[PDB]
């Protein structure tokens, strides 16, 4: 029993982290087979960053303008290209530690593990969700750019996030591994604002089911509600509307606990209206929304 | 910026996890050089577990009674011994992935990363603290026994915990890697109760400093307090007494933020007396006590 913020084991990704240097700029890259993937703003000086023309800046670069280091071993760059906001550096050596992997672009509300890295060296791992406003509430310092987010499924690493920048509010923005930003953001050093965020309703409900699976029942009630009535309340408290697809995704948890989804929605409605009144759920004093239904199934026992 | 429950990268420990089988009993072992470390109750049947005499049970075993599997490769056991509550199995093959490592027995209040494993296969990593009552609030299912907890310092893995059992309350008990339990517990299947737990005061204070470093100041006040006056309040709210050694450990954080330790104690006193009144700190609605001063320094910027 018990319930924790749980990341995937990071070893398969640690073996892919390298350091990329262009001029005085250094950040992290991801070394898969004979290609290194990193944020394209590695080619920018501090002055370039305010308003870069990346096509202009890249045409002025050659292969020998890029330094790639794996451990204390330099990899020779033999080719380079730009794909959206990621720079690809072809190197002369295929990574012998390359895992089975895929590149995946995720939806808001999905979670992933982040391997925070500095100068090509992994320093820690944590769990994140993609917020509905396409930021993540990461933990990142200077030098973290190029750190990646991933899920693991039967020894296949699905990479879904590469870190590019911290916004004025301190949240974080980045791209899929093909260089497309999540959200409306662009890779230049200007003050960009995320849209107003919302709470991930299907995840809160998943986490309430985790609590029941762990024997925590104090918040349940005998009431139920309709989808339309619940969504009125979701709107009032800045929760994402609950869709029928999300009701269906919660099927297995509902069946393991015998609590219909719309029953749990009535408990959540009551929690939103009355607060917790000093009690906790799974050791938390607020409603947690960064566990997906998948996360709950993965971590909890298959029997309540 | 940002602040997350952050574990160490787990790769160096993943390469040491194996599966140990004795009879119908299977759990996880740790393979370092040519020795596999695992809970000694792997030699127990379900009936043996209620009241085992381990010396009696082990003398009835030979080397070929133990099956060790690393991946799909069986390791041949060539010797076995008991050290307190850990079984040591000598194998014919030294682990080529053995990291630089140490065995360390930690104090309550210290944190570590846990690599949760099933059948020798790593499934997730999370952060834990050793509670003052010598349990950990882990996330563990059947088959997790033999999972280890660790810290990493400059590529040296310090192993500090091996998982042995879940108590009736759902918290977890285990040993150092020399097989000595943390706390008063013993490895037999009886209902054992932990002592009443307390909040880790020095860690709460560390986490308040993390919040200030991240620009979160709403809880500060102009007051200060004495060590003796603070400890009166700590007693009232079931907090560990603050020692002068803990005041000293908080030195660097106090100096980076310009807030004297005893000043922060006055803020904590006010937080305990008045609650949060609906506000959050580092995204939490309760006072978090599973970040050490070291954890905060490691994760936060060196400049406020
Ligand atoms: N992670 C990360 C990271 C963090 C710090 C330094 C460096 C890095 C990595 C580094 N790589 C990077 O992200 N640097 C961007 C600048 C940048 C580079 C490159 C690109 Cl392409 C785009 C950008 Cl925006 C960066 O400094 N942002 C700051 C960070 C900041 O002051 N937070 C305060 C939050 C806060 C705290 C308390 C209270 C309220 C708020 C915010 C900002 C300011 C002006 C601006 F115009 C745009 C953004
Ligand atoms: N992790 C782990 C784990 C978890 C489940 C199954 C298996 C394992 C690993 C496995 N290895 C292991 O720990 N099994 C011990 C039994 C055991 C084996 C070997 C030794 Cl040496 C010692 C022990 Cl005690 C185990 O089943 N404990 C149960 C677990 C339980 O019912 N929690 C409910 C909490 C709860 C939930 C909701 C509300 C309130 C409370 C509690 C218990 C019951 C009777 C008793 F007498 C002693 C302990
Ligand atoms: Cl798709
Ligand atoms: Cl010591």
């Amino acid at each position: 029993s018990g319930f924790r913020k749980m990341a995937f084991p990071s070893g398969k990704v640690e073996g892919c982290m390298v350091q990329v240097t262009c001029g005085t700029t250094t950040l992290n890259g991801l070394w898969l087979d004979d290609v290194v993937y990193c944020p394209r703003h590695v080619i920018c000086t501090s002055e370039d960053m305010l308003n870069p023309n990346y096509e202009d800046l890249l045409i002025r670069k050659s292969n020998h303008n890029f330094l790639v280091q794996a451990g204390n071993v330099q990899l020779r760059v033999i080719g380079h290209s730009m794909q959206n906001c990621v720079l690809k550096l072809k190197v002369d050596t295929a990574n012998p530690k390359t895992p089975k992997y895929k590149f995946v672009r995720i939806q808001p509300g999905q979670t992933f593990s982040v391997l925070a890295c500095y100068n090509g060296s992994p320093s820690g791992v944590y769990q994140c969700a993609m917020r509905p406003n396409f930021t993540i509430k990461g933990s990142f310092l200077n030098g973290s750019c190029g750190s990646v987010g991933f899920n693991i499924d039967y020894d296949c690493v699905s990479f879904c996030y590469m870190h590019h920048m911290e916004l004025p509010t301190g949240v974080h923005a980045g791209t899929d591994l093909e260089g497309n930003f999540y959200g409306p953001f662009v890779d230049r050093q200007t003050a960009q604002a995320a849209g107003t965020d919302t709470t991930i309703t299907v995840n809160v409900l998943a986490w309430l089911y985790a609590a029941v699976i762990n024997g925590d029942r104090w918040f349940l009630n005998r009431f139920t509600t309709t989808l339309n009535d619940f969504n009125l309340v979701a709107m009032k408290y800045n929760y994402e509307p609950l869709t029928q697809d999300h009701v269906d995704i919660l099927g297995p948890l509902s069946a393991q606990t015998g609590i219909a989804v719309l029953d749990m929605c009535a408990s959540l409605k009551e929690l939103l209206q009355n607060g917790m009144n000093g009690r906790t759920i799974l050791g938390s004093a607020l409603l947690e929304d960064e566990f997906t239904p998948f996360d709950v199934v993965r971590q909890c026992s298959g029997v309540t």
